[PDB]
């Protein structure tokens, strides 16, 4: 479902090369729960990145879906995106001029596939925002009115808008006390296990790396092991 | 050092009025370490906000260092905020242009009364930085290249330097992994023990919130319950 294939990136500055990822191999199957560990700094947001088609590589393959993503222009890739990504971001990146249903709603108008009627994407919204463990009292406020856990909430449910088959969530949990996470991690394995959703979690916490089938390690923008957990 | 007297913070959210938190009585003594835990949404941040004389009461009143605050002005705020208090900020709120290591020089030269020159500038915030546990060759950077943990230890790094009396930190280990994450409570502990300084940590993770000798559970605005963690 997932493949990366010699992928590096890397940034200038000055005289000074940097390689965010270098020459990484990655092999995630239609279906799979993968967790992604590593040092702050190791390069996993870059991956993710890279795997929602929102950052290109410097160097490599990526494919998606059988589809391969490099040398596709900018309106092929949203749609990409739009089709067949999910992407929690770590600090969220809502609209703050939109509300939280707004927000979720958004992605549902350009999905580019079949027309909702507004009764249809508010429903669909409001859903998501429920699978997201986010009181229906919080679907009018704006971001700047909720909290960093509620505006967390936000950006999973939407996410989940679309019905993606590939789930990329950045620390969904980070801003979430236990017990409000897990409920988060039990839906991510209930989307992977009864609908087949292939999820990618990048984390912290090994309690919710736990939730994967295997753990993937990072190290100084390189795969250092792999852990298998099932 | 930190007082709180029957101080309530409301929201109006149409004809609903929201209580963020709800006649909560607290007093922080000089030199302590203490940690607030909550659900998401139970009113951390807005009690650490107030106490950081980021926003005031709805009602009630706050006291610093021994000085009333509640009624102060927003410029009377900021000069004992650059004075007595360092914040870490949940998102870290960097300035996106500067450099890690300029948005560190920031509150230094912000407080500091007098002309610092431009290589003491330098030699302070590195200082900062290190004590962050932030590789010195991302002080170049700007906040948009780096990671969110180096984001996080910038932030931290700009709390320490104004070297306040009282550090508050909303949730300063998020984005860190285990390791960094300890490196940098242990720096709070040695700030807290050696130099007396007062420390307030938000956080989500029981294994940070056990570095505080006092740990305060918030649930729908007001204090739950409180947990010492040391003999009294
Ligand atoms: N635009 C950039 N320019 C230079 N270096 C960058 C840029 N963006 C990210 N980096 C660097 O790439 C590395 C990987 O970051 P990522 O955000 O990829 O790390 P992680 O998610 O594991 O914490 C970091 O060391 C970071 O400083
Ligand atoms: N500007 C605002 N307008 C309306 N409600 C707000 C605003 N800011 C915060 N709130 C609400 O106050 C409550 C507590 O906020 P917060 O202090 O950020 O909680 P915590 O830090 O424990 O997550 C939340 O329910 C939140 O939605
Ligand atoms: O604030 P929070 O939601 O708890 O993170
Ligand atoms: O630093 P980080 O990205 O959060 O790991
Ligand atoms: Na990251
Ligand atoms: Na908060």
């Amino acid at each position: 479902m997932v493949k990366l294939k010699n992928v590096t990136k890397t940034y200038k500055m000055g005289e000074e090369i940097i390689y965010a990822l270098k020459n990484v191999n990655l092999n995630i199957k239609e279906g799979e729960f993968v967790s992604i560990m590593g040092p702050s700094g190791s390069g996993k947001s870059t991956m993710l990145n890279i795997i929602g088609c929102l950052d290109k590589p410097t160097e490599g393959e990526v494919y998606i879906d059988n589809i391969k993503t490099n040398d596709l222009d900018d309106d092929e890739l949203t749609k990409i995106r739009r089709d067949k990504i999910g992407f929690v971001f770590q600090q969220f990146n809502l609209i703050p001029l939109l509300t939280a249903l707004e927000n979720v709603e958004l992605p549902l108008i350009f999905k580019y596939r079949g027309a909702m009627s507004g009764e249809e994407r508010r429903k669909r919204a409001l859903e998501c925002l429920k699978m997201a463990e986010l009181e229906e009292r919080f679907a009018n406020h704006k971001p700047n009115q909720l909290s960093g856990g509620q505006q967390q909430r936000v950006a999973i449910a939407r996410a989940l808008a679309n019905n993606p088959p590939i789930i990329l969530a950045d620390q969904p949990t980070w801003a979430l006390d236990s017990k409000t996470g897990e409920k988060i991690m039990q839906l991510l394995k209930k989307l992977n296990e009864e609908d087949g959703k292939t999820v990618v979690v990048v984390t912290h916490d090994i309690n919710v790396a736990r939730f994967g089938e295997r753990i993937i390690y990072l190290k100084d923008g390189e795969v250092e092991r792999e852990e298998k957990l099932r």
